[PDB]
């Protein structure tokens, strides 16, 4: 199958699909599911292969104009013109929130009770930033019922970053050191999954899965930009259906 579900216990009526690079029309660098319209490729095939996506989900997916802001947005007003933003949340149910992503990492998130579901684009700017933290208080649903998932992204043996990235993290947040390791030079592998999980969990969300994939090194699975530079985008959605 091209495409995947979040492996959690979240309730009948929070659906997910978390696409892979495959089962779409897009070419060479942007082979075949390329759901960006940022990134170099043909227009009318990224728009062929978010029209299979629709196709699977059934909804409008609210696509976002991420600018690894820390800004939030209501999915059921972002249809109508693509806003400025990295997350968006919803609780009617008449649109699927979604992020795009080739390495950085992808929250979606819902509550115990299906009431509520959210997707966050987590670069290491905006979660250092506190995207996550806005998109909890966004969705105004109790964090210890409010389960997230990390999808798929870069994993901490690929992902090689500076002091500048570290500083923006363990500066304010020295415990995030424990999501790094010096690999000397002033060189270090960053973890997103545990940096994302150390902030969750400082938050007060209850229940945190996924984070098992890299994307660098699954590449019949996954685009990655440090794997291939100029390449598609993959997707994480999250919808209630029900």
């Amino acid at each position: 199958k091209n495409f995947l579900t979040a492996d959690w216990p979240a309730p009948a009526n929070v659906k997910t699909l978390i696409t892979t690079r495959n089962g779409g029309v897009s070419q060479g660098a942007y082979q075949s599911l390329n759901l960006g319209t940022h990134v170099g490729d043909n227009p009318e095939a990224v728009r062929r292969n978010r029209e299979i996506v629709q196709q699977q989900v059934g909804l409008p997916v609210a696509y976002l104009n991420q600018i690894h802001s820390t800004v939030v947005v209501n999915a059921a007003e972002a249809l109508g013109g693509t806003p400025d933003a990295d997350a968006s949340v919803d609780d009617t149910g008449k649109v699927a929130c979604a992020v795009m992503t080739a390495d950085c990492l992808p929250v979606l998130f819902c509550d115990r009770a299906g009431t509520a579901v959210a997707a966050a684009h987590a670069g290491w700017r905006g979660l250092a930033g506190g995207v996550l933290q806005n998109t909890i208080a966004a969705m105004k649903v109790p964090p210890v019922e409010m389960m997230a998932y990390l999808g798929p992204a870069i994993s901490a043996d690929a992902f090689e970053v500076g002091q500048d990235v570290f500083d923006a993290f363990c500066t304010p947040m020295p415990e995030a050191a424990t999501a790094f390791e010096g690999i000397g030079s002033g060189k270090f592998l960053a973890d997103l999954y545990a940096l994302a999980r150390l902030i969750l969990k400082r938050e007060g969300v209850g229940g945190v899965y996924g984070g098992t994939h890299c994307t660098v090194l699954e590449r019949d699975t996954f685009f990655s930009y440090r794997r291939d530079g100029a390449t598609g985008r993959m997707a994480s959605l999250i919808w209630l259906d029900g």
